[PDB]
């Protein structure tokens, strides 16, 4: 037994293992674009990716990580609302099992097909492990997936799931280039809250991507063969695996632009 986002251990559940998910920082939210305040002095954001080395993709019985090298500063996320340095070491995606749901956030109440978050952790606390216990540890890139056109940089993703297609199962995946992931903008929201999954450590510093990318049915379809379950374990189809929107409270949404 263990967490999920099945119906007797799924998001409503986690709160009993882990207290912190009624805390005040928890996320994603409901992002409101009339409530959202546009602040100047926001710096835009800076995305140095041309030297990222990428490793492994792994099946954890959640979702897929890509793993990277951050033992340099190879892949760095700056600017924006951070102050320092940050490196990448994975991004996953979260979906849902019908093209009208998927996504964690939500902009003015809509929901996507899915979301990527790329994941960073703040240098000056020199491991991955020491980041998550920081208030400014962690700063997650969140992007949206609509369905529409194929996206070229995401095929070479797709095309290796068969490979990882139970809990446990991992495959070399070197030479994957994540620039080919980003939207045209980098106009953005930001505002504090925490990971999604647990334990839902109130250390992240969210910067959610105004601007989609659009990713073809036939794409989207071949996340939702994957399974939850290890091999020889009865199949359960990796969908739905989103957490819902968790209240505001004392925090502010920040916009990048007007
Ligand atoms: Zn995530």
């Amino acid at each position: 037994h263990h967490w999920g986002y099945g119906k007797h251990n799924g998001p409503e559940h986690w709160h009993k293992d882990f207290p912190i998910a009624k805390g005040e920082r928890q996320s994603p939210v409901d992002i409101d674009t009339h409530t959202a305040k546009y602040d100047p002095s926001l710096k835009p954001l800076s995305v140095s990716y041309d030297q990222a080395t990428s490793l492994r993709i792994l099946n954890n019985g959640h979702a897929f990580n890509v793993e990277f090298d951050d033992s340099q500063d190879k892949a760095v996320l700056k600017g924006g609302p951070l102050d320092g340095t940050y490196r990448l070491i994975q991004f996953h995606f979260h979906w849902g099992s019908l093209d009208g749901q998927g996504s964690e956030h939500t902009v003015d109440k809509k929901k996507y097909a899915a979301e990527l978050h790329l994941v960073h952790w703040n240098t000056k606390y020199g491991d991955f492990g020491k980041a998550v216990q920081q208030p400014d540890g962690l700063a997650v890139l969140g992007i949206f997936l609509k369905v529409g056109s194929a996206k070229p940089g995401l095929q070479k993703v797709v095309d290796v799931l068969d490979s990882i297609k139970t809990k446990g199962k991992s495959a070399d995946f070197t030479n994957f280039d994540p620039r080919g992931l980003l939207p045209e903008s980098l106009d953005y929201w930001t505002y504090p809250g925490s990971l999604t999954t647990p334990p839902l450590l109130e250390c992240v510093t969210w910067i959610v991507l105004k601007e989609p990318i659009s990713v073809s049915s036939e794409q989207v379809l071949k996340f939702r063969k994957l399974n939850f379950n290890g091999e020889g374990e009865p199949e359960e189809l990796m969908v739905d695996n989103w957490r819902p929107a968790q209240p505001l409270k004392n925090r502010q949404i920040k916009a990048s632009f007007k």
